[PDB]
């Protein structure tokens, strides 16, 4: 998919449902299509426009989180995933994802241990959990 293909669709929306809210209601579509075009900076731009007018859509915060994760922007990805979980807490997968991202970025972060413990409740006996905990134990300070 090209930037031009997505532009054509945006133009069609402008021509038939031109109001500000109507256009914003199409921003998740625009963002996914730009993501398909591998236009990542534009995908971020447009998912942000949709979150503006549909702030409680957990799928939209998750998708914005995905874009930030692709940039290895740990803080922004975590914030987005956290909001998505708050809106739809059945997403246990995101709790593990947050823990994994924080551990990859900075073992020595109070945040990594906090999320790891939240994830451990949701994934009893998980070797993914046990591996992160090993990493945290390795970097613990000594009394």
């Amino acid at each position: 998919r090209s930037k031009a293909d997505v532009e054509r669709y945006i133009a069609s929306v402008q021509g038939s449902t031109p109001s500000p809210r109507q256009k914003s209601m199409k921003g998740f579509y625009f963002a996914k299509l730009y993501y398909e075009a591998k236009e990542y900076d534009l995908a971020k731009k447009y998912i942000c426009t949709y979150i503006n007018v549909q702030e409680r859509d957990p799928k939209a915060h998750r998708f914005l989180g995905l874009l930030y994760e692709l940039e290895e922007n740990t803080d922004k990805a975590v914030e987005c995933y956290r909001r998505s979980v708050e809106l739809n807490p059945t997403q246990k997968d995101l709790v593990l994802k947050i823990a994994e991202l924080l551990c990859k970025n900075d073992v020595t972060d109070g945040r990594a241990k906090y999320w790891l413990e939240r994830a451990a409740k949701l994934f009893p006996g998980s070797p993914a959990i046990y591996k992160l905990k090993e990493q945290l134990l390795d970097c613990e300070g000594e009394d």
